């Protein structure tokens, strides 16, 4: 009564070449062949079992950690995040960790990002898009535009001083690159590995001469940034966070935004820009050709829900973060199977957001579709761990969608949009592709 297995022809390798190559066509032909959504892989000789009937999300999302757990299958961002943070921490204190970071998302907040976000974006075209024409890379200028636009949000004026986005950025690459997306599957001191450990120490350092800083100055002067929330914040039995613990989150929350907002925001304006797509730009434009130049919150919020569609169709059709994964601890229940302890037990936004009862047509940038199937749609998954900083990521794209179309025109030098490029743990355009030529206004 379990599900299905996928023949595997190679006990020294399981499917991993496959799915490396490409997951989405392996996936498809898997949950095609055993005409069944609900299915079981082979990784290294590791039972991995895909949930890719959308109706069965609940069946993921829904569950506790005591049974369905994230920690054993998480393991390998401990060395990024730290020895004792998110996922490295016994669930009550990282679900507790989890929470002061999302209090600093209280959009309490966002009343002074969107002036910031804009002054960013502003400052990078006037700086690297001056020419009444030109080209660039769009993937790594939104990039850049995103690890500095956040730390425009994030970050303190004494912080960034001492760490400008640039430089964050930098220290980020040099101990997300210490990651090898295979071991989350198959559990080393590589080069990668040192360069990890110095970059997360320095960044530790440096946040110890700030909060020094800090704490020598009397006595007031107004919105605290992040770090500053973070130092704040008392833990339930009132202690307060460790540094280590404390740069840990920081990290986190800049690690998690770095990639997946860059990635959105490309497809977002790769599409966007597209001439087929044409029907959608001008409704775009027809929604921000109002807006004064300073945007407040308020419009970027209530104010732009096509944009808001464009961004959601963007990690709809090419979901930044393909799967996620946690060991079943205790035997769970699945549609009309059963998932075995041991098991890693995974759900995938990539494959389910192309099922096609959910959404017709799944290959097709549609920003007005609608999921045909209630929580179909994953890509900030659900439940008890559904993306917190989602609310943060949209405002952050969409603003930027908002500065970029409203002074520059866009036009991709390929003939098709992009494919996406499997490689990376974090999956977006393949960027040999994304070379795009800008023109200036007026
Ligand atoms: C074929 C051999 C080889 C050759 C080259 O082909 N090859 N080629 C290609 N591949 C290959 C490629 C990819 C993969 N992986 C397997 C690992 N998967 C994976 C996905 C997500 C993940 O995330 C862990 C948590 C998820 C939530 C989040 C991130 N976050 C949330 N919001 C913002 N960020 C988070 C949450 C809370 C938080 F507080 C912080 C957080 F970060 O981190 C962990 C692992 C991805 C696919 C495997 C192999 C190869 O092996
Ligand atoms: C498009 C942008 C983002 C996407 C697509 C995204 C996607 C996700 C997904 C799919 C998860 C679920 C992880 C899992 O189920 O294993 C998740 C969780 C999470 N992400 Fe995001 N995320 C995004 C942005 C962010 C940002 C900007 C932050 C930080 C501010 C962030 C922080 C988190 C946190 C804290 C969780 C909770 C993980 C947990 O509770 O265990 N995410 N995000």
């Amino acid at each position: 009564k379990t599900p299905p297995v996928y023949p595997v022809t190679v006990p020294f390798l399981g499917h991993i070449v496959q799915f490396g190559k490409n997951p989405l066509e392996f996936m498809q032909r898997c949950k095609r062949d055993l005409k069944s959504g609900v299915f079981t892989i082979s990784i290294g000789g590791q039972r991995v079992t895909i949930v890719g009937d959308p109706h069965e999300h609940s069946r993921f999302f829904s569950p506790r950690n005591e049974i369905l757990s994230p920690r054993e299958v998480y393991t390998i961002m401990t060395p990024v995040f730290g020895e004792g943070v998110a996922y490295a921490a016994p669930y009550p204190r990282m679900r507790e960790q989890l929470n002061f970071l999302a209090e600093e998302l209280t959009i309490a907040k966002f009343q002074n990002f969107v002036p910031a976000i804009q002054h960013e974006v502003r400052k990078f075209m006037a700086e690297n898009w001056k020419e009444d024409e030109g080209v660039i890379n769009l993937l790594e200028d939104c990039g850049a535009m995103i690890i500095n636009t956040a730390c425009q949000c994030l970050f303190g004026e004494d912080l960034r001083k001492r760490l400008n986005a640039r430089h964050f950025a930098q220290l980020l690459s040099k101990m997300e690159s210490s990651l090898i997306p295979a071991a989350v599957f198959m559990p080393l001191p590589l080069p990668q590995s040192a360069r990890c450990r110095e970059a997360r120490a320095e960044l530790q350092k440096i946040l110890g001469e700030i909060i020094v800083a800090r704490e020598k100055e009397e006595a007031s002067k107004n919105t605290s940034d992040l770090l500053g929330g973070l130092l704040k914040a008392v833990y339930r039995d009132g202690t307060r966070m460790s540094l280590h613990e404390v740069c840990g989150m920081i990290v986190a929350a800049m690690f998690a935004g770095q990639h997946t907002s860059t990635i959105t925001t490309s497809w977002s304006m790769l599409h966007l820009m597209h001439p087929k797509n044409k029907k959608w730009l001008d409704k775009l434009h027809k929604e921000i050709d109002e807006f004064p130049a300073q945007l407040n919150y308020d419009n970027v919020m209530d104010e732009m829900p096509f944009a808001e569609r464009c961004v959601r169709e963007s990690i709809r059709r090419d979901p930044p973060l393909l799967m996620v994964m946690r060991m079943v601890k205790a035997e769970v229940k699945v549609g009309s199977y059963v998932v075995p302890k041991g098991d890693i037990i995974a759900c995938s936004p990539l494959l389910s957001h192309h099922d096609e009862e959910a959404f017709p047509n799944p290959r097709l940038w549609d920003p007005e579709r609608d999921e045909k199937v209630d929580g179909a749609f994953i890509g900030f998954g659900a439940g008890v761990h559904k993306c917190i900083g989602q609310k943060f990521a949209l405002l952050q794209v969409k603003t930027i969608l908002a500065t970029a179309f409203r002074e520059y025109d866009f036009q991709l030098l390929r003939d098709e949009v992009p494919d996406p490029d499997y490689h990376t743990m974090v999956v977006g355009p393949t960027l040999n592709q994304c070379l795009v030529k800008y023109t200036r206004k007026k």
